[PDB]
Order: structure tokens, then C-alpha cells, then sequence
């Protein structure tokens, strides 16, 4: 099946915890993908214009560890279920990607997870603007801006609505598309 097939293709990928009892500033962030009519899309967030870093701007769900996080995954989980009231057995967390070293200091680890079929966001405004979908093939034909750094342009059918993905969240996205898609008949 399709969704057994994006598994399978993604556990070859995960490194597990491997770098994870490194003495860094540590955040996680979840890349939940999500499966609408017949297609896998990838789920973000675009942040509140209240918060001091990035206000306004796409970003996966996610956040910093602190003492009670059992490990990197709950982090993201206990992050997500926060910010867009995703619970967690509505996910299922299938890999650990490699991880992003940020300002010598810092280590962002990304889990991609399988978001249940029933689950419906409700964004925190606090933390959350919007909430959108995009399908995943889409990143292996984006329509790309020049701002030279490559910017991304994904406008929503379903609205008009135009929206910005750029920086790691673009490069993880591409990563994800590469990973499930390449290589498959038609
Ligand atoms: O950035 C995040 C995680 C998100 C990921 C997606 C939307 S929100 N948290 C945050 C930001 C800020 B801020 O930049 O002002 C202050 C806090 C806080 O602990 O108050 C917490
Ligand atoms: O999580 C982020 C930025 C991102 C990195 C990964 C995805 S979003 N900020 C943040 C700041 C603070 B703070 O002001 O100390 C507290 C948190 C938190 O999650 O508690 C979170």
C-alpha cells in the first residue's frame, strides 16, 4: 500500500539515536505527513506575528526539550499536541532524519510521523496563524523565487492563498519528497 510502501522507504533513512547524548541545546521538530485523496502531503504551521523569532513564517510544529521529555520524539509530540492539538495516537513516529547543526551551540533533530486519517488541526493563536497542506510532489517541482537564495511559492487551489517556504523547512521537505517518491512506476 501506499502508505506501507512510505514506511518502508523512510526506515532506511532513520539513524535512530545516534546523536542524540550530545551536550547541545537541543530542539525536535515533527514533519507529519498526512494522506488526502489518493496523495501523501506534508502539514505546517505559519507562525504568530507575536513571537520574537520569525513571526509570521512556515515552519514545521516543534520546540525546545525540557526536563520532562522522555527522549527527542516526546519533544516533538508534546510540542505538536501544544501547538495544533494533535494527540498522540493520532501519530505514529516511523523515523529519526538527520539531525541540523545551528550556531555552533544547537541540534535540531526531525521525526517524520504518520498523522491519523480523522485528525483535524486546531492551531493555538497564541503560538499558530494557520495551518496548511501542501502535496508532497509538489517539492520535486516547486515554483522557485530568487531572493541568491531559493524560495519557494505554493499557492493553496482550494483558497488562492499564496505562502513562503524557505530555509531548513524547505530542505527538509525537499529531503522528505526525495526519500518517499523517487524511483516508483506509475
Ligand atoms: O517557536 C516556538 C515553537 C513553534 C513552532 C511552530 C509554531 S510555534 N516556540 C516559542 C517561540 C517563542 B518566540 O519566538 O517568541 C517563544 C516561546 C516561549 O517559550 O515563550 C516559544
Ligand atoms: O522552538 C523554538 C524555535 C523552533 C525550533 C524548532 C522549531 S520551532 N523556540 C522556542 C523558544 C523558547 B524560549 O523563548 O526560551 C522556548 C521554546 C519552547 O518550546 O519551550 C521554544
Amino acid at each position: 500500500s501506499m502508505l506501507d510502501d512510505a514506511k518502508a522507504r523512510l526506515r532506511k533513512y532513520d539513524i535512530g539515536g545516534k546523536y542524540s547524548h550530545l551536550p547541545y541545546n537541543k530542539y525536535s521538530v515533527l514533519l507529519p505527513l498526512v494522506a488526502k485523496e489518493g496523495k501523501l502531503h506534508l502539514l505546517f504551521t505559519v507562525r504568530s506575528e507575536k513571537l520574537r523569532r520569525a513571526p509570521g513564517e512556515v515552519c514545521f510544529p516543534g520546540g525546545k526539550r525540557d526536563p520532562t521529555d522522555m527522549d527527542d520524539a516526546a519533544t516533538a509530540l508534546r510540542e505538536a499536541q501544544e501547538e495544533v492539538g494533535l494527540r498522540p495516537h493520532q501519530v505514529e513516529v516511523v523515523c529519526c532524519l538527520v539531525p541540523c547543526l545551528i550556531d555552533t551551540d544547537t541540534l535540531i533533530t526531525p521525526f517524520v510521523g504518520l498523522i491519523d486519517h480523522n485528525f483535524q488541526a486546531q492551531p493555538n493563536p497564541a503560538e499558530v496563524k494557520d495551518v496548511f497542506l501542501v502535496p508532497l510532489a509538489y517539492f520535486l517541482h516547486p515554483q522557485v523565487h530568487d531572493q541568491i537564495n531559493h524560495i519557494f511559492e505554493y499557492t493553496n487551489p482550494e483558497d488562492g492563498v499564496t505562502y513562503q517556504i524557505k530555509g531548513m523547512t524547505a530542505n527538509l521537505a525537499v529531503l522528505v519528497a526525495f526519500i518517499i517518491l523517487e524511483k516508483k512506476p506509475t
